[PDB]
């Protein structure tokens, strides 16, 4: 064993990472960067080993040679004999969510509305909806489709950032890390809940986890699922209990990536760290829970039951799936070979 150097994105992940490192007796230590892209560069340079990534960022890391190691696995819909670590992953449902009270907004009337996105380059947040929209409109001018948005990672003076709010101080508007008030699944959903945006592009789970008292957080504690609808590609609106019939795509789960040459070591260490700090882990909750952060999804989604071994030593293309990979390649033609770095 060597120590594994985790890469934390922004200061709130970094703080979580430091508690993990303390509790692991330095089996894990922490590098931190301002953006996911910057953490991927640290890993490429060998200044960090690994981080957990959305599928759109796996595409970026993968084009640069990093490889998937273990995947987030959340509670299966169906009972399984299989241990979590062995259970195959089931993707998550990317959806578009609006206020029920915003009547008559549908997928087909999104143009010139206000949008909330988890971040540029992320799956449910970006790649799926904007790939869909570019294709449906026949235009690469996706930066002109909504009147204003919060899409963290975009140009802070552009309309794609006009709705983002920055941190407590109002600084770091539109930065793609949890300091941006509207960053990520929970930030984009809060962007909708507070009626900053007309639509949020998130996943099905986000809606459930932040409504009907599932979150105690001040902005979320009062929210009721019935006040929300999903937008279906057929132009219909459904209640959020129907995401299986009204989603934009099924996404590949967030997964850990590292360099090939560190993958087996990163895997071993993680399997052991989750035995200690994961769901039901020997030292969670008394000491530290790797998969909790007060709904802030820091390092890992809060709904992760375990990190699960992958079948078939998949390359990043195999992990993401050919179709998703081709959807991303297609969209990036708007703004098929090389590492972006
Ligand atoms: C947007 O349209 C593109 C361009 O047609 C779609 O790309 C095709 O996807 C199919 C199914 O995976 C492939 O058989 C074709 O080879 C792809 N065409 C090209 C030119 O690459 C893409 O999937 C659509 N995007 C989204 C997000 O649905
Ligand atoms: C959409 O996401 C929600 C939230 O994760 C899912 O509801 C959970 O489903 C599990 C497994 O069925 C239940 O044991 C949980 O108690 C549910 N959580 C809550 C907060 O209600 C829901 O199944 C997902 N829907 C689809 C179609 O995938
Ligand atoms: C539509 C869908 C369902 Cl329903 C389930 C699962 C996936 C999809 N779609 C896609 C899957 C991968 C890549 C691109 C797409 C897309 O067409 O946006
Ligand atoms: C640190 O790692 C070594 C080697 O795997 C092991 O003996 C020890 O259990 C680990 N401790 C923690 C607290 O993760
Ligand atoms: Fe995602
Ligand atoms: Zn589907
Ligand atoms: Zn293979």
């Amino acid at each position: 064993y060597t120590r594994v150097v985790w890469c934390a994105v922004g200061p709130e992940e970094q703080k979580k990472c430091q508690q993990w490192s303390q509790q692991s007796g330095q089996n894990v230590t922490c590098a931190t960067a301002s953006t996911t892209d910057d953490c991927i560069v640290l890993v490429l340079k060998g200044e960090a080993d690994a981080l957990n990534l959305d599928g759109g960022y796996i595409y970026t890391a993968g084009k640069c040679g990093l490889v998937p190691v273990l995947a987030e696995n959340r509670k299966s819909s169906k009972h399984s004999s299989l241990d979590c670590v062995l259970r195959p992953t089931e993707g998550y449902l990317a959806v578009a969510v609006v206020k029920k009270a915003n009547e008559g907004l549908t997928w087909n009337s999104l143009k010139d509305k206000k949008s909330c996105h988890t971040a540029v380059d992320r799956t449910a947040g970006w790649n799926i909806p904007m790939g869909l929209i570019v294709n449906q409109t026949g235009s690469c001018a996706f930066d002109e489709f909504f009147s204003q948005s919060c899409a963290p990672g975009a140009d802070p003076k552009s309309r794609l950032c006009a709705l983002c709010a920055g941190d407590d101080q109002g600084l770091d508007k539109c930065v793609p890390n949890s300091k941006e008030k509207y960053y990520g699944y929970t930030g984009a959903f809060r962007c909708l809940a507070e009626d900053v945006g007309d639509v949020a592009f998130v996943k099905n789970d986000t809606v459930w986890e932040n409504t009907n008292g599932e979150s105690t957080a001040d902005w979320a504690k009062n929210l009721k699922r019935e006040d929300f609808r999903l937008l279906c590609l057929d132009g219909t609106r459904k209640p959020v209990t129907e995401a299986q019939s009204c989603h934009l795509a099924v996404a590949p789960n967030h997964a850990v990536v590292s360099r090939s040459d560190r993958a087996a070591h990163v895997e071993q260490v993680l399997l052991h760290q989750q035995a200690l700090f994961g769901k039901n882990g020997k030292n969670c909750p008394d000491k530290f829970c790797l998969f909790k952060s007060e709904t802030k999804n820091l390092l890992f989604n809060d709904n992760t039951e375990c990190l699960a071994k992958l079948g078939g030593r998949p390359t990043y293309e195999e992990y993401l799936g050919t179709e998703y990979v081709t959807a991303i390649a297609n969209l990036k033609k708007c703004s098929l070979e090389a590492c972006a770095f």
